């Protein structure tokens, strides 16, 4: 289940700056930006394969690639924000 | 991200002097001059480790290392100054 809808706003400013980049088809700063994101868990509503993609969004600070990404669907607008590496999702409202 | 381009000759002299250390491999004066800078804000673009290497900037009159420093990239042409510690940068363009 998709746990509600965050204000773009509200999220840290590195989410905008990915956001940018997807509207843009990058160019993205790490190799695996764009990859499908699989949905394993089907934390997220059941689609075909390739229909969502994963983006980082980069944590100043963190040594790693970190634990916050976007992830899109194919509607348009749809954008998931997940904090959390994956456990948890929220809808971007980008009007906020 | 970078606060845009600014020319050489708009820079105070001390960054010409590091630029042409850098260029002639040193020697440098100060010991920490030549390490890798981590870029561990994501303040500059995302790149492999080792891919920035920071030196001194001399400031007139200060005792310590002060807050001016040049961080150069692995690309031609690519050199950032800083004059506030790493907070800001701008791209130097060593053309004019």
């Amino acid at each position: 289940d998709v746990s509600g809808t965050v204000c773009l706003s509200a999220l840290p400013p590195e989410a905008t700056d990915t956001l940018n980049l997807i509207a843009s088809d990058g160019p993205f700063p790490y190799s695996q930006d764009g990859v499908v994101f699989q949905n394993r868990e089907s934390v997220l509503p059941t689609q075909s394969y390739g229909y969502y993609h994963e983006y980082t969004v980069i944590t100043p600070g963190a040594r790693t690639r970190g634990t916050r990404r976007i992830i899109t669907g194919e509607a348009t607008q749809e954008d998931y924000y997940t904090g959390d590496h994956y456990a948890t999702f929220s809808l971007i409202d980008q009007t906020c």
